[PDB]
């Protein structure tokens, strides 16, 4: 209702600054706030960096895809329409089941993350909250239109960022436990002391104690950790799937005009980096310092941020974290409900059932698929929750299932020699091969196939890599025997129920200045800090100051630039509420019109004078 | 009965009643300005002058 009130106010009184603010909002979900702290607590300082680096090279490159959306198949609605127009009907179902599976996995992660936090924060029953979550994200989806846009999203990015600055200025400057970055360095060196002994009963198995296996000299302050370079390799593969197969991003890439806003994509991809890098270093390393009793299976469910927040700021911090997480979860689940509703309507109700639908029936079906899929996720979130499945298990596994159909969706937009039926055996062999390899690796090296054995960095990587390479390999091998020479003209002929120069310039700009930051953040930063084998007492100060500065400069830009860019609208709205300029302006029109009438009639004007002195 | 509640709400916190009545005066006076031949011309001669 807040957004409805605001848009009504804006309607009553009728680039590169605000489109950057919607990319930030459309890429932040529960795993950003919860899973980032898990790897920080598990691996030290190479967790928040490796997590926020592999997930930030996608926001840039997708802009290129956006260009093709406005240069190869405009006025589209989903992604399955393009493959339907290109490769016939034998592929529209194989690439529809996968698009549905990606969508169900992404929202199941949101359910598994949001329920576990509200469970051990207010005492609400876990199974009840697991079903009522996809009801407030359904009321918001219905009440307020179906294609929600700028004004709502900007509000989401302000609440998230206004809480990011609190959780850094607290843990690093203002708190009375930690207080300064020096104390954090002092605590982080005691946990790895060789003299520490924490066998039974001093500490349980699988907890924060002793020398960390894999890291250099077993320290929480190093970039040479082997358990952070395997998770980084997984996060890269598993995020190409939720960006190329979600179908919730093509919807936002169609309603975006990249002709005059290519700079917004680059700007939004630099402020987002501070959301999982400035929050996983304060709330993630703040739990390692306090020696909080957090079990391994409790961090896998995303419960480190609530622990640190409660232990540092009681009720107020708990409420602030709950508010931030629940603003992040609804605004991201709505984008999935909308994605799947348009996936059921524009893909199969109109190519197979009713090819002659109107503007009255389309709205009806794209109002019940929201309610149907919403009540199905609430059921699927109870079956999984009563299985020991955690947010940290789906994140590392979502690339194994859907990662096969990542290469043959880019081939359909950037390669003319991409044939048909190849994706038939490229998107099916990949999934089965990945699952088979995952299972046999989890079984061979551990002797049992369970959730405790298929959640380690050993089997997950060996499945993700094969799933994302073998499909592309088979598709490329098949392509080199049956060329297509697709003219990219049929896909341009879809019902709609100097320009090239600007697009080419925008694509060249987004490739040049986009690839110059991928190299500088993913290849230069780790290499130039690797020779510092163990972080000194001063290098950690530099590392903390960088994190603090990134989380305040960008947070200031996100809150300020949209306000400055659109200031005439705010001024018009403000002057239209607290003053009466509208009423006074309309009387002047009457006075000016009646001046002509008084001047036209000869006698009347004279009479006017004879009256004016008389009073 | 939602139209009655809407009418009552819009009749308290806004000034739609006042704005609507000025439009009637403007529409009535448009006919008077269009009727007299010279007056309309004078109107134009004023509008640019300010």
């Amino acid at each position: 209702v807040f957004t409805s009130f605001l848009v009504w106010l804006e309607k009553r009184y009728v680039k590169t600054g605000l489109i950057a603010s919607v990319i930030v909002s459309q890429w932040t979900w529960a795993a950003t706030i919860l899973q980032s702290s898990n790897v920080a607590w598990q691996y030290g300082v190479s967790g928040p960096f490796w997590y926020a680096s592999g997930a930030t090279i996608q926001v840039l490159l997708f802009g290129v895809m956006a260009i093709e959306i406005k240069r190869k198949a405009p006025n589209a609605h989903t992604v399955c329409e393009i493959v339907k127009a290109r490769w016939g009907t034998a592929t529209h179902i194989v690439f529809l089941v996968f698009c549905l599976a990606t969508n169900v996995v992404v929202t199941a992660m949101l359910l598994l993350g949001g329920s576990a936090v509200v469970n051990a924060l207010t005492g609400v029953n876990l199974y009840a909250a697991s079903f009522l979550i996809p009801l407030g994200v359904v009321v918001y989806t219905l009440a307020g239109g179906l294609k929600a846009t700028f004004l709502a999203s900007y509000v989401h990015s302000v609440i998230v960022h206004v809480a990011l600055v609190v959780f850094v200025f607290l843990v690093y400057t203002s708190s009375k436990e930690l207080g300064s970055p020096s104390v954090v360095y002092d605590r982080l060196k005691d946990m790895v002391a060789k003299s520490r002994s924490c066998t039974e009963p001093l500490s349980h198995h699988g907890q924060a104690c002793g020398p960390v296996d894999g890291n250099f000299r077993g320290s929480y302050l190093t970039m040479l950790s082997s358990g952070g370079a395997v998770f980084g390799l997984i996060n890269i593969v598993g995020n190409f799937g939720t960006v190329f197969v979600d179908n919730g991003y093509w919807v936002s890439a169609i309603a975006a005009r990249p002709s005059s806003t290519h700079k917004g994509y680059l700007l939004g991809g630099l402020v987002w980096f501070a959301v999982p890098f400035s929050l996983a270093t304060s709330l993630g390393l703040g739990a390692l310092a306090l020696d909080l009793p957090i079990s391994k299976d409790e961090a896998d469910r995303g419960l480190v941020p609530p622990a640190t927040a409660i232990a540092l700021m009681g009720k107020s911090g708990s409420l602030l974290l709950l508010t931030m997480l629940f603003m992040a979860v609804t605004s991201a689940g709505s984008s999935e409900l909308i994605a799947v509703s348009s996936l059921f309507t524009y893909d199969i109700y109109r190519t197979y059932i009713n090819p002659r639908a109107t503007g009255r029936q389309i709205l009806k079906i794209s109002r019940c698929a929201v309610l149907g899929f919403g009540c199905f996720m609430g059921i699927l979130a109870v079956v999984l929750n009563k299985a020991g499945v955690s947010l940290g298990w789906m994140y590392l596994a979502m690339g194994v299932l859907i990662g096969s159909a990542v290469i043959p969706i880019a081939f359909m937009l950037l390669w003319s020699k991409a044939n048909a039926f190849g994706a038939i055996l490229g998107a099916t062999s990949g999934c089965v091969f990945g699952i088979i390899t995952w299972l046999t690796t989890a079984k061979t090296q551990y002797g049992r196939v369970d959730l405790d054995s298929t959640g380690k960095n050993g089997p997950m990587l060996a499945g993700n890599l094969v799933a994302i390479l073998t499909g592309g390999l088979i598709h490329a091998v098949c392509s080199l025997v049956r060329p297509q020479n697709y003219d990219w003209s049929t896909t341009r002929e879809i019902k709609v129920v100097l320009r090239e120069e600007k697009l080419r310039r925008a694509k060249a700009w987004i490739v040049k200045w986009g690839l110059v930051f991928t190299i500088l953040i993913v290849v230069i930063w780790p290499v130039l800090s690797l020779p510092a084998r163990v972080f000194s007492r001063g290098y950690f100060w530099f590392w903390a100051i960088v994190a603090i500065a990134w989380g305040t400069i960008g947070s200031i830009v996100i809150i300020g630039l949209p306000l400055v860019e659109s200031w005439d609208t705010i001024k018009s709205v403000c002057m239209g509420m607290f003053t009466n300029d509208r009423v006074m302006k309309k009387l002047d029109d009457l006075n000016h019109r009646l001046r002509a009438l008084t001047m036209a009639v000869p006698e009347a004007e004279k009479i006017y004078l004879l009256e004016l002195e008389k009073t």
